[PDB]
């Protein structure tokens, strides 16, 4: 679930979901068009892909358990849409994680317009 993600997000980075990620560039939180800002954004990118991977799961709601093996998270088994959700997550918050340092916060509340074209998964 969406909120499970941020909780992931929070966890790896030290970053709030919201705002730090909700907002970000052309992909992050609202996802659609346009080259990705930065390699935090190529995160996003290729979240929204791998979301769009499972057209009949429910990634914002449905919720799935993770587990920790040092600091590695270990997608624990649920029904098929939740691991696939979940590999999804944990993929982009380790991507997040190792794009912290070029994370830039000019990026928050990108605006739209500046978003433009499709870019295939
Ligand atoms: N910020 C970055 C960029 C690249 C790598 C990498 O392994 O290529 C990383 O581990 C962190």
């Amino acid at each position: 679930s969406l909120l499970e993600f941020g909780k992931m997000i929070l966890e790896e980075t030290g970053k709030l979901a919201i705002p730090s990620y909700s907002s970000y560039g052309c992909y992050c939180g609202w996802g659609g068009k346009g080259t990705p800002k930065d390699a935090t954004d190529r995160c996003c990118f290729v979240h929204d892909c791998c979301y769009g991977n499972l057209p009949d799961c429910n990634p914002k709601s449905d919720r799935y358990k993770y587990k920790r093996v040092n600091g590695a998270i270990v997608c624990e088994k649920g029904t098929s849409c939740e691991n696939r959700i979940c590999e999804c997550d944990k993929a982009a918050a380790i991507c997040f994680r190792q794009n912290l340092n070029t994370y830039s916060k000019k990026y928050m509340l990108y605006p739209d317009f500046l978003c433009k074209g499709e870019l295939k998964c």
